[PDB]
DNA sequence: ATATATATATATATATATATATATATATATATATATATATATATATATATATATATATAT
């Protein structure tokens, strides 16, 4: 579903970046759901509270890890990117959803 | 020539996720009910002071 492609294609763009700063498959992929929150919020709207937010979150990261996809919350909030994203299927279609993503948002308001 | 078989379309079933309504269960605050201390009523023994009265003194 829609949400599912977005959380997705953040993970990806940031394993991507993960792997420029560090090199490919040297290091663990990790990253706070602090972070991962707000864009969430940018790209989907506000559900009402942080907490609806964080519950959202928590559904979709589940259902990542049923795919192998993610790992689960640790102590620091953090969570890690399963190398598998790196064999994705159509990662351009994910780029293509992105960018009519970041279009979207301008053009809603 | 009749019938065969694959590619195609469409009607139906299956998977998956979201949200809502549900059932089982815990705990809570509420009400009934029982127990109690306490005061007040009923009954009693013992006796006094009393009203009614017998028995009675006194009277015409």
């Amino acid at each position: 579903n829609l949400e599912q492609s977005l959380l997705v294609a953040i993970l990806r763009q940031h394993f991507v970046a993960w792997e420029q700063e560090s090199g490919t498959g040297a290091s663990q992929a990790q990253i706070a759901i602090d972070d991962l929150l707000p864009q969430l919020q940018i790209y989907l709207g506000d559900p009402g509270s942080e907490s609806k937010e964080r519950t959202r979150l928590l559904t979709l990261l589940d259902q990542l890890k049923g795919h192998g996809l993610v790992t689960s919350p640790d102590a620091h909030e953090r969570i890690v990117i399963r190398p598998i994203i790196a064999h994705l299927a159509d990662p351009i279609n994910l780029q293509a959803l992105l960018a009519w993503l970041r279009e979207q948002i301008a053009q809603q308001t």
